[PDB]
């Protein structure tokens, strides 16, 4: 694997935003995180996050046993919190087969699962190949709240302390034949002021 994706799905672009609302004037967002994707990645052991997801049912460990382990990856996230107008997020996969996927989010605080989302993408064929687009779905209530709390502390290593128990686990499913297709475990750190967002993707191994 070299980048988040599998031979049957990959992840061709992930961005949470915000555009101020005077970007009807003249056009702006700022990224809080950002995959683009359009040499192996690093591995990563899966027993050292299990504690971050709880084992609870069909969490992290569950699913991993379950399989395929080349579905699963951990994204780990420098977030931009340098920045009051639209809150999205944006995704899109591509892949070479027709299918109808499930999007599953889940927002865990201290391993203990917060919120889920869960959304049903179908497939636009488009150059010989199936693309997956949910663009500029709002940000979910709870996280909007977050990052402006979150942004109110005043000390970077507090946001870290804060953010250290945030987590986030994305399930992608084929639809119609309920096997896992992706599973991204997302981890969370601030960035510093001066750098924009980043990101470090993983295999996941045990
Ligand atoms: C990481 C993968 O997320 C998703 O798949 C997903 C789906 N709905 N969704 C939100 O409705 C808000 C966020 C988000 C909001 C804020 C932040 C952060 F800036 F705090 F890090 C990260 C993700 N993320 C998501």
């Amino acid at each position: 694997a070299r980048g988040l994706g599998t031979a049957r799905l990959q992840l061709v672009e992930f961005s949470a935003f915000v555009e101020p609302p005077d970007a009807v004037d003249s056009y702006q967002r700022h990224l809080f995180v950002h995959i683009s994707q359009h040499p192996p990645l690093e591995s990563v052991d899966v027993r050292q996050i299990y504690d971050k997801f709880p084992e609870k049912k069909g969490g992290l460990r569950e699913l991993y046993d379950r399989g395929p382990p080349h579905a699963f990856f951990l994204v780990k996230f420098w977030a931009d919190l340098n920045w009051g107008g639209f809150y999205g997020v944006s995704s899109q996969y591509e892949s070479l087969e027709h299918m109808t996927l499930t999007c599953s989010s889940k927002v865990c605080s201290f391993g203990k699962q917060v919120v889920e989302k869960v959304e049903t993408e179908r497939a636009q064929l488009e150059d010989g190949r199936f693309v997956y687009r949910l663009l500029r779905s709002p940000m979910c209530e709870y996280l909007v709240n977050f990052l402006h709390k979150l942004r109110q502390l005043p000390e970077r290593y507090m946001m870290n302390s804060v953010l250290e128990n945030f987590t986030i686990l994305q399930v992608v499913t084929n639809r119609d034949t309920q096997e896992l297709l992706l599973c991204t475990a997302y981890v969370f750190e601030v960035s510093t002021s001066e750098r924009g967002a980043q990101h470090h993707i993983y295999r996941l191994v045990r």
